[PDB]
């Protein structure tokens, strides 16, 4: 219905409020952008789902996320990629797996501190009703 569409748009709105700000934190800007396979020829065969808050955000235009779960798993991979490709003792590994906890914890925190848990519910039930 129309009040549905609304409810999507203000999560649209919300999702590209938060995604903005996680993408414009100096901590968090080698996860901006896709891997270019020329710098990182590795990558594209080791990282089978790539995500990045670049492609979070063309989805959030494409109206794939119709709830703050489907969001998140996005975040939780970009998380997960960074975690599986990173995976030795060394420190330029160790600082990308910082940024990447870091990456998560701050999207959920800013999710657990602005989003209402009643505004999550109602897109659940619209999604739950398609
Ligand atoms: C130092 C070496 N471990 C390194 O540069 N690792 C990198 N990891 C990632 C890069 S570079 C960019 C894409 C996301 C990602 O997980």
């Amino acid at each position: 219905s129309m009040q549905e569409e609304d409810t999507f748009r203000e999560l649209r709105i919300f999702l590209r409020n938060v995604t903005h700000r996680l993408a414009i934190d100096k901590r968090f800007r080698v996860f901006t952008k896709p891997v270019d396979p020329d710098e990182v020829p590795d990558y594209v065969t080791v990282i089978k789902q790539p995500m990045d808050l670049s492609s979070v955000i063309s989805k959030i235009d494409l109206h794939k996320y119709l709830t703050v779960k489907d969001y998140l798993r996005d975040i939780d991979l970009i998380c997960s990629n960074a975690l599986e490709y990173n995976p030795d003792r060394d420190p330029g590994d160790r600082l990308i797996r910082h940024r990447a906890c870091a990456l998560r914890d701050t999207a959920y925190a800013i999710i657990k501190e602005e989003l209402d848990e009643d505004f999550e519910q109602l897109c659940e039930e619209i999604q739950e009703s398609r």
